[PDB]
């Protein structure tokens, strides 16, 4: 009996909850694609200087 | 974070603004052609002396 209850206590501390973890993993995937598009588009900001005659 | 803000401060001091610089560059180009025409025409002022019989 006591072995089962200690296993309960030990899992709440070191084990992951997939419901919590899966949401976070999908959460950051969107942020990565958002970050890549923003960075690529922000890199060509200085090309405005070429419009004003070199 | 602090690296980005120092880059802001450093660029305002040493970097040019092309909007400011391009206007000045075009500003002086006109003055050069104006100056050249005035100088060439002012050089032949003394030819009036030839009209009064040498």
């Amino acid at each position: 009996n006591t072995q089962a209850n200690v296993a309960d206590a030990k899992s709440r501390i070191v084990d992951v909850d997939f419901a919590k973890e899966t949401s976070a993993m999908t959460k950051y995937q969107v942020l990565q694609q958002t970050g890549s598009a923003m960075l690529a588009q922000a890199n060509q900001l200085p090309q405005v200087a070429l419009s004003l005659l070199g």
